[PDB]
């Protein structure tokens, strides 16, 4: 017997003690040694009910990033509320490693395990574990890098489809490699993203007829994103320490609905920070070769509004709440006490 719980999570990691590598560090001051041999158990005859968008696991992770950020990326100046702050920002060996959530005594993790869950409602094939698999701790907006793909068929998830205003996180079934490089050797901050045309455009038209299916059959329709803050309008992310900014102009083009795309990138040391701290300047980029290799594993997605007497719904990628990205993977399970 068991109920609906919120409690203090403590985290797990396969961490590195003499890493210098900043999420090792963290990890090894913050987190466990993980479980050899865990154990799950799966339920008979359970119906459980999960909402992704109201998990208390979700705050706790995030709560975790922000002070390993604070602790291992340190901008040079920091812009509050008109306290600047001045501080020493060392370039530092940085690169995400997978980090386990898990519950103390009297609690378990239920986890849902059906193919097509959404993220919210009943769950059939219901099991119990002690930790969640392991989470990169991955920022990025527009697309989400490094994750896990879904099982069946692509999922679209959402606290409420109709309402415009609430992000749309699509997870895909099939990763896309995105390779991004700013080369050694002349503009420092110039840099691009690679993809392969063929395989992006083949999930893309995949993605929109998934969409079909949660709006009616309507013409599905991609356009890059129409004004706001560079962090939204351009796929941010970090690689190796260094903030990028690349232009999707060229993902979301509904025309190609095969070769090489590449994409215009930017690394930038001014940036609004997602911890919600304002703005921040951080050092500039090192020498050298900086690349990196990620998996397109899903998209954030904003939905126009005002095209109710329309057959089209437009879409636009996103992002900007980092709680997402965490609710990206941590959809499937929910903290239960134990009577
Ligand atoms: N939606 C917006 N225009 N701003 C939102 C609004 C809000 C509310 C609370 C906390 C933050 C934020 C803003 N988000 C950000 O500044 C942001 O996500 N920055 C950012 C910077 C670097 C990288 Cl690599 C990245 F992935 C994201
Ligand atoms: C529930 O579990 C059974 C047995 O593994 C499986 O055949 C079925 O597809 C599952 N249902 C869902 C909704 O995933
Ligand atoms: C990239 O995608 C491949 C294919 O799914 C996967 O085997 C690999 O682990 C991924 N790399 C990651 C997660 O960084
Ligand atoms: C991904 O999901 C779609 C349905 O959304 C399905 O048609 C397709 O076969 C899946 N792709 C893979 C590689 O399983
Ligand atoms: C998820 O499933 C629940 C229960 O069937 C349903 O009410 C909800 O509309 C679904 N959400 C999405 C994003 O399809
Ligand atoms: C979903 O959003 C629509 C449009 O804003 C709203 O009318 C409706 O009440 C919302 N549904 C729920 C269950 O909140
Ligand atoms: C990434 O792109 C560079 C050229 O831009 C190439 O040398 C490298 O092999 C690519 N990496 C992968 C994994 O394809
Ligand atoms: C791009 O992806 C396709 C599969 O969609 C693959 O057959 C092709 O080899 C890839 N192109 C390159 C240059 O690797
Ligand atoms: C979309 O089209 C299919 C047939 O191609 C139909 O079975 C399905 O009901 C349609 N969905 C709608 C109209 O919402
Ligand atoms: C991305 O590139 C396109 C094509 O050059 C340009 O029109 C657009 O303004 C760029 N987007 C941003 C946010 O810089
Ligand atoms: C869309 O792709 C086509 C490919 O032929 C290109 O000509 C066009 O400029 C693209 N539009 C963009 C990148 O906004
Ligand atoms: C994604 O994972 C790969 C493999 O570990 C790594 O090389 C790459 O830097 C990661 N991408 C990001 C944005 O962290």
């Amino acid at each position: 017997v068991w109920k609906d719980a919120d409690t203090t999570l403590f985290c797990a990691s396969d961490a590195k003690a003499h890493e210098t590598e900043v999420h090792n560090v963290w990890a090894t001051h913050a987190c466990v040694p993980t479980d050899p041999n865990p154990q799950e158990i799966h339920l008979e005859n359970v119906t459980e009910n999960f909402n992704m968008w109201k998990n208390n696991m979700v705050e706790q992770m995030q709560e975790d990033v922000i002070s390993l950020w604070d602790q291992s990326l340190q901008p040079c100046v920091k812009l509050t509320g008109g306290s600047v702050i001045k501080q020493a920002c060392p370039k530092i060996s940085f690169d995400p490693i997978p980090i386990h959530y898990c519950t103390p005594a009297g609690y378990v993790i239920l986890k849902c395990n059906d193919k097509n869950f959404n993220g919210t409602g009943p769950c059939k094939n219901v099991s119990s574990v002690q930790c969640t698999h392991g989470i990169k701790p991955v920022v990025s907006t527009q697309l989400l890098l490094n994750g896990s793909l879904a099982e069946e068929e692509i999922i679209i998830r959402s606290e409420n489809l109709t309402n415009n205003a609430k992000t749309i996180i699509v997870h895909l079934n099939k990763s896309v490699e995105i390779n991004c490089t700013r080369p050694s050797n002349g503009d420092i901050r110039k840099a691009y993203c690679e993809i392969n045309g063929t395989k992006w455009n083949k999930v893309l038209k995949q993605v929109t007829e998934k969409l079909k299916e949660h709006f009616n059959n309507k013409t599905i329709i991609f356009q890059p994103p129409s004004g706001g803050d560079l962090e939204i309008t351009m796929h941010s992310f970090n690689c190796r320490g260094e903030f990028f900014y690349c232009n999707t102009t060229q993902l979301f083009n509904n025309t190609c609905i095969n070769g090489t795309i590449t994409l215009p990138c930017k690394i930038k040391q001014i940036i609004n920070m997602w911890q919600g701290t304002g703005q921040a300047m951080y050092a500039p980029p090192i020498d050298g070769k900086i690349n990196c290799v990620s998996n397109i594993t899903g998209i954030l997605l904003t939905r126009d509004g005002g095209a109710n007497n329309t057959s089209n719904e437009t879409f636009r990628p996103g992002g900007g709440n980092i709680k997402d990205n965490w609710r990206s993977e941590l959809y499937k399970y929910k903290v239960v006490q134990i009577e």
